[PDB]
């Protein structure tokens, strides 16, 4: 079907099958849909990059998030309290109206589909009253490149699926939550090339 051949051609989350696998009940949305999206940027060796999710087609449409983040984890993302495993954060207009957001980095206990693959992991909570979920930037993290990073080395961002993660409107439409999680598409960091 459409939107399960959507989601392999997206390549952004590391176990698609296994979502697929959850949603395999659930029909397509008809027709769209938010679009969640990281960012594609290119960064120096050592840098502090810059990293972005955001979210387009769903001003007023929803209501909360629940998302895994990953990426290779000899990246380091910045944090607010290392203590409390809070990852320091900038709120973009997407989320300007929210209740509440919480960010935190998963370090004990990844499944290993992440630990096999050498992926880290963070989680981005956000919640509204209704729908007052905007668009654009959700949120803009930074990750340590390292220092001695290969010029031209591309570092794939994405996402992780578990069973209780969202992306919701208040009435939970699973149509919604299907369309949303099977459309993200995943981001890169680029080392730039030597000069
Ligand atoms: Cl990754
Ligand atoms: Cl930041």
């Amino acid at each position: 079907g459409s939107s399960s051949v959507t989601a392999d051609l997206n390549n952004a989350v590391i176990n698609v099958d296994e979502m697929n696998e959850a949603f395999k009940d659930v029909p397509d949305l008809e027709g769209e849909g938010a679009h969640i999206t990281l960012s594609n940027t290119t960064a120096k060796p050592g840098e502090m990059a810059e990293v972005t999710m955001s979210v387009s087609n769903a001003d007023m449409q929803w209501n909360m998030c629940g998302i895994h983040i990953i990426y290779p984890d000899i990246l380091k993302p910045e944090m607010k309290d290392p203590e409390e495993r809070t990852v320091a954060f900038q709120k973009g207009d997407a989320l300007e109206a929210a209740t509440g957001i919480v960010c935190m980095e998963w370090q004990e206990g990844l499944p290993p589909v992440l630990t096999e693959n050498k992926k880290g992991c963070l989680f981005l909570t956000a919640m509204f009253s209704g729908n007052q979920g905007g668009e654009g930037d959700m949120a803009t993290f930074r990750f340590k490149v390292p220092d001695n990073a290969e010029p031209g080395a591309v570092y794939n961002l994405g996402y992780y699926y578990m069973n209780t993660d969202l992306f919701i409107n208040e009435q939970n439409i699973p149509t919604y939550q299907k369309y949303a999680f099977t459309h993200m598409e995943g981001g890169t960091i680029t080392v730039e090339l030597e000069h």
